[PDB]
RNA sequence: GCAUUGUGCCUCGCAUUGCACUCCGCGGGGCGAUAAGUCCUGAAAAGGGAUGUC
């Protein structure tokens, strides 16, 4: 899958509560780099799942590169590229 | 306080590995509290449930 700007993480903890899995993984990721928003619903068809959009690409590969497999909350997390640009970055 | 309702949150059981920004699994239980909010007020960046009826 192509470099994006966002990476879309699962193979989350789905017990972590919504507003406290963001901040982690907001303090996690700002390591590689500045974010511009994080994406989270734990939602049937969201939950276990995760949007981080970064300001520039190269983060996000460090990012998916360093961060593969991590274990995250006793699981390993999943890290692809987002299939598609986020909404914040295609008004731009 | 009772009715209807928008919007999100928490917990438990079963279920779910799911590509979103067009956003609600089923079922118990608990929620105006800026927690959140996809809903509302305001054109000013912040703020907040609403109509009804004693
Ligand atoms: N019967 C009746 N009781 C009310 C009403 N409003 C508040 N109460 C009383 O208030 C208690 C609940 O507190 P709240 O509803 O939070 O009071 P509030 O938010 O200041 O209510 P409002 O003044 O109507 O905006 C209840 O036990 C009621 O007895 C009302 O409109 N009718
Ligand atoms: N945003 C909020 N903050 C706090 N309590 C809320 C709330 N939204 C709804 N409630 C609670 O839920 C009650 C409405 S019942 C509505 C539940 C929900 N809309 C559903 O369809 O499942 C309110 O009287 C209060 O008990
Ligand atoms: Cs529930």
């Amino acid at each position: 899958t192509r470099p994006n700007h966002t990476i879309y993480i699962n193979n989350l903890n789905e017990k972590i509560k919504k507003d406290e899995l963001k901040k982690s993984l907001h303090a996690i990721f700002s390591r590689f780099g500045q974010i511009l928003d994080i994406l989270v619903k734990r939602s049937l068809k969201m939950r276990g799942q995760a949007f981080v959009i970064f300001k520039e690409v190269s983060s996000a590969t460090n990012a998916l590169r360093s961060m593969q497999g991590f274990p995250f909350y006793d699981k390993p997390m999943r890290i692809q590229y987002a299939k598609t640009d986020s909404d914040i970055i295609a008004k731009m």
